[PDB]
């Protein structure tokens, strides 16, 4: 007899390295461990964290008896006409003359996703995206699963943990011209291993000579530095050269919103025609995929964005969020010298956002893991978010013991 | 030059420019019958009391917004396949299955797409009933599927084509895709009945066909969610290994929450394993993981008993306000004197109903009395209340008598 069915030939697929590492440390019976491998911001009581601002938010949602009604395709016009402001600027000549469309996504891996799938479609003249070496792990079959074809550019560099400037303008002037290149905004994931304005001003004169087009995805705007307009001022400063970027961004980190999926993509344009044209074939890509977007999550984000009182309250809890962060390198540093560490520890100071390359090698990751239940990533990866005041020095000392 | 100057505007959406019509014409008597969602007898955007007393019940607990799962919210997953499948499902007792959480029904016909065009190497051809949603060509098109045709819809009886609908899938290539709406046909309204269904299924096991079903009005269709799902439990019980993309868009009234979920019924455990972590793989890079609170408030509903309880009783109101508006047309032209046959309107199951109206007709009621609808002659029942429900058959009559 024939036995075999539909799906007899489909492979179990290969497992998540990542989630290993917290389902391992899950398991730890140490009542010391650590999870370096946390995915999302944790607070000083390593606990998951809902802004204040963002709880303020509901109760002025839930107090208006609103509706659950279908979206727009583009979604929530207020949030999108907000996002866009935030990432843009109150001075943005793009925002003054409309030269934009914003649509609201499923987060910023849905807005990675519109983007390619435009890019497929419209952007005739190369398959190619250029990703940073390393790059955030769902960038390839993003842009895989959406027909794109993946190519790489030199960024971290593994001598100093720090940014690979030299390689990275060699290589991107090398790039073929009117091609693909995306760009972290700020806060790099994996390595947070940024460029300095001066290098990106470099940057972006060589995306314009070789009339490159820049893909943008912002993250951890604000979360990065506790300063929003730092933050964005590399995506900024493109679109001042006359750079006519897109945008990814996401609200998971900065509002805290992860599992409500509030994102927006933005395409920066000619003029408001090309935007209005842009925005029909964006909404004929939107729609056969998911219809229209999520509303609670977006209705959260424009009350935020749009209330002064509760703009101003979120800006200094984010503020207060990317200064944890900061603290914890500080303090690891700091104690790594304390420790008796004569290794350069800069790096860890010099990256930004909550993902840290520590330049630790697998056999010191290994022993930390053994020895003091101390779990990260086998490049060295680090989440500060599982990073506490009350672990910080415990971090230091096991890393100076397999490192001295 | 510029990136976009090749980027061309898009075409006029037809079921959105009936609408915007609408919203412009200044007849205080206008009637939009192009209304894609449920509306109450006031013509008002609908909040279930159930999903506000579940949304009560969930603020008070104080819950994190961390990331779901990429297949979802555990305990809405179980549940949703509970619904569809029956208490007593032995697909639910040997384990035979996989339920993911999408972005409402939407996202489970487009994750179910690409689970095919990666992975069904039997066929790329999906056959869609005679007419079907306007998204579903796009859907599995974008998806990188061909898409077919099979005759459902009989403009002769504005009924079920049976013999037709069964010649055409004696005819599909083995190991097609077929694309079933499990009830509510959308946009006609026109289901088979229990007899019929057994004939397709028979049909579709003789050829060895793929069953897909589109899901998006269990119990909102006749009011009980057993008689809606049952032509999918049918399948199932021949042996037919379906997939299932479930909505709560109408049934709940979570339209914009998006609450959906995808399953498909496997061999066995073991297949169905293997088959979640290809999903899995599908749906990170697309949106990496789905929205957290409708599918909380869901998941409140189907696993607190009186909450479910008040639920299903609301579910059943609000079916049979279109099933009053629906019988009430019907007797309404009736009383204006209309001696033509409109059994089809109360035959029909659903919000949406194909009229038999021809297109001069359509034309005929916007210009005249404002009665907004789509060139086909769909109506949306949402849009019929008792307050114009007596308007509506005068016009019909006046312009078909
Ligand atoms: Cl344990």
């Amino acid at each position: 007899m024939d036995m075999s069915s539909w799906w007899t030939h489909v492979e179990m697929g290969p497992p998540d390295p990542i989630l290993g590492v917290t389902e391992a440390f899950k398991r730890d019976t140490n009542s010391k461990k650590m999870n370096l491998g946390v995915g999302a911001y944790r607070d000083d009581n390593g606990k998951p964290y809902v802004l204040p601002s963002v709880r303020k938010a509901e109760a002025q949602i839930a107090a208006k008896n609103l509706d659950k009604e279908y979206l727009p395709i583009g979604g929530l016009a207020e949030f999108c006409k907000a996002s866009a402001e935030l990432a843009l600027g109150e001075n943005s000549e793009v925002l003054k003359s409309g030269r934009f469309v914003t649509v609201q996504t499923i987060s910023g891996t849905g807005a990675l996703r519109i983007g390619a799938s435009f890019l497929q479609r419209f952007f005739k003249f190369s398959r190619d995206v250029f990703l940073p070496k390393p790059t955030w792990g769902n960038h390839t079959p993003i842009f895989r699963d959406a027909g794109m074809q993946l190519q790489g550019y030199r960024y971290y560099d593994p001598k100093t943990c720090g940014f690979d400037f030299t390689g990275a303008v060699e290589d991107i002037s090398k790039i073929p011209e009117q091609s693909v290149l995306l760009l972290h905004a700020c806060a790099h994931n994996p390595t947070g291993v940024d460029p300095r304005p001066e290098q990106w001003k470099e940057i972006a004169t060589v995306v314009k000579k070789r009339n490159l087009f820049a893909f943008f995805d912002m993250a951890y705007q604000g979360f990065a530095s506790g300063d929003g307009d730092k933050d964005a001022w590399a995506v900024r400063h493109f679109i001042e050269q006359g750079i006519n970027v897109c945008l990814c961004q996401s609200y998971a980190k900065n509002m805290g919103l992860y599992g409500e999926r509030v994102g927006a993509f933005t395409m920066v344009c000619k003029d408001a025609d090309e935007a209005k044209r842009v925005e029909s074939q964006l909404k004929i890509l939107i729609r056969p995929m998911y219809s229209n977007p999520p509303l609670n999550g977006a209705r959260i984000a424009a009350a935020i964005l749009n209330t002064p009182d509760l703009r101003k309250q979120w800006l200094q809890e984010v503020k207060v969020m990317a200064d944890r962060i900061i603290g914890m390198r500080t303090q690891l540093v700091s104690n790594l010298k304390k420790e008796g560490s004569t290794h350069n520890w800069q790096h860890i100071t010099d990256q930004i956002g909550m993902f840290c390359f520590t330049g630790l090698k697998p056999e010191q990751v290994e022993r930390l893991i053994k020895e003091f239940s101390i779990y990260m990533t086998k490049d060295g990866r680090i989440s500060v978010a599982g990073v506490t005041s009350s672990n910080v020095g415990y971090l230091a000392h096991a890393i100076h013991q397999v490192t001295k």
